[PDB]
């Protein structure tokens, strides 16, 4: 899609000027070397100051050929403990639901620090699984247990 690979060049090219310190975001390779701009390997920094903080969080970004038109599908790989992540490691967040705050205007910048933010404040509104949602409801401070024990997993 020249539509998407062209918007997709440009956030590349902003991205590299431009980003969060200790953010990662970089396109996949095709299988014969070339570069696929419609899979980006990510990683967001748990903020300091919080029980996120020291962790490197590896998620994957993935567009549909209709990109900017649609979000892409943002996925933790591994999958995390948060109220708002699926099981299956998918973020839910309404700024990557079409229907719901996407604007085609949204840079992958904007994408990254929205899913930072939102893993240190849950939205108790669209809880996405049970367990990390029911201890966030039941005991704050074995919820924050839970995250540091995450995010010194997740240490680089
Ligand atoms: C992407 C190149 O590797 C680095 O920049 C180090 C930080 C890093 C950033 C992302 C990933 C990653 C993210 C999503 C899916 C698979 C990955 O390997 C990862 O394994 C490591």
């Amino acid at each position: 899609s020249g539509i998407a690979l062209s918007r997709l060049a440009q956030e590349r090219k902003a991205w590299r000027k431009d980003h969060p310190f200790g953010f990662v975001a970089v396109p996949t390779k095709n299988p014969d070397g070339t570069m696929n701009l419609m899979n980006w390997e990510c990683a967001i920094p748990g903020a300091a100051g919080t029980p996120w903080a020291g962790g490197l969080f590896k998620l994957r970004m993935l567009f549909k050929d209709d990109y900017p038109s649609s979000p892409p599908k943002c996925k933790f790989e591994p999958p995390l403990f948060h109220p708002n992540v699926y099981p299956s490691g998918t973020v839910c967040l309404s700024i990557l639901e079409e229907d719901k705050d996407w604007r085609p205007a949204i840079t992958i910048k904007q994408i990254l620090l929205g899913i930072q933010e939102l893993l240190n404040e849950p939205n108790i509104q669209d809880p996405a699984q049970a367990e990390a949602y029911t201890i966030y409801c039941q005991n704050r401070v074995e919820y924050e247990k839970r995250v540091r024990a995450q995010a010194k997993k997740f240490a680089p």
